[PDB]
């Protein structure tokens, strides 16, 4: 896996732009996925805030933000050693719980089109390309790669 | 029973956006089945390699055929809702989807995505002027009686 300096820049300059503005785009980014694929949304909870209609689950933000922020240290991981060199321990908790909640290869995918969705629409016109798009790619299936094997016996 | 509502406005709806389909039915095919890749490549994969060792995605007359078969028997649910209040798909028929199915390990995401793909098309192929929200509704009311009736063959009668 040759992941280019360059490649890893396109991440977290994405990135970069979707921080400043988290709230409202971690909430497009979850509408999008239950437009998609509303039995995701299900895994989780339904409705709880300040008596607001809204699909405002504190879990749900979270969880946003752990998928964006560990596909983009996968990034980094990829550029710096060619692999995905998250703690053993983590694995093996993200493997557990993803087959815990029947977590399936659609799913990952379904979360990863609405993930590159959401970057595209949120970022300008000309920051976006196929090598953005190619770049969180690359992290995101490597991530998810690397949770599977521990969602599956010893290989 | 389940409160079924399917007006001659919703079948109306989809048979005509299904006649603009059919002026362009190859290629529209294949920008539903690339969209269906897009969203979910394993959905796609489903679909085998080895017996006719087709690589593309482009070449293969499983998909072909089956992305015809989503959207026809689709359409069938609409007239079949609209006349009879439920949808009537023979019996045989329907068990044998369920099997199928199951047997593939088809379940709620993939239906989800297919739906997803097929009010894609949808909305893409017909001209602004003709699409509207009450068309994709007529689509998704359509589609989703009729997976609930495959999903009924494939869990227990329990
Ligand atoms: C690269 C992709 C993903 C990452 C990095 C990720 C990360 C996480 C993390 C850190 C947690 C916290 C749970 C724990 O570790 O104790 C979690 C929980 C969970 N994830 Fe994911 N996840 C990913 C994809 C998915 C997908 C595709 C689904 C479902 C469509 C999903 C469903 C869940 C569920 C249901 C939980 C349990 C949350 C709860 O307890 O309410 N995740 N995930
Ligand atoms: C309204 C929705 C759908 C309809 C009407 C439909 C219809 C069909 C039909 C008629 C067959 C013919 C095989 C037989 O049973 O003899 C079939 C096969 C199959 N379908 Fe579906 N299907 C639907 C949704 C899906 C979805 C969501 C998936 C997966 C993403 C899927 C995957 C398959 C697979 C893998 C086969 C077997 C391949 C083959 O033998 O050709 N189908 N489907």
């Amino acid at each position: 896996v040759s992941f280019s300096e360059e490649q890893e820049a396109l991440v977290l300059k994405s990135w970069a732009i979707l921080k400043k503005d988290s709230a409202n785009i971690a909430l497009r980014f979850l509408l999008k996925i239950f437009e998609v694929a509303p039995s995701a949304s299900q895994m989780f909870s339904f409705l709880r805030n300040s008596d607001v209609p809204l699909e405002k689950n504190p879990k749900l933000k979270t969880h946003a933000m752990s998928v964006f922020v560990m596909t983009c240290e996968a990034a980094a991981q990829l550029r710096k050693a060619g692999k995905v060199t998250v703690r053993d321990t983590t694995l093996k908790r993200l493997g557990a719980t993803h087959l815990k909640y029947g977590v399936g290869d659609a799913h990952f995918e379904v979360v990863k089109f609405a993930l590159l969705d959401t970057i595209k629409e949120e970022v300008p016109a000309d920051m976006w390309s196929p090598a953005m798009k190619s770049a969180w790619s690359e992290a995101y299936d490597h991530l998810v790669a690397a949770i599977k094997q521990e969602m599956k016996p010893a290989e």
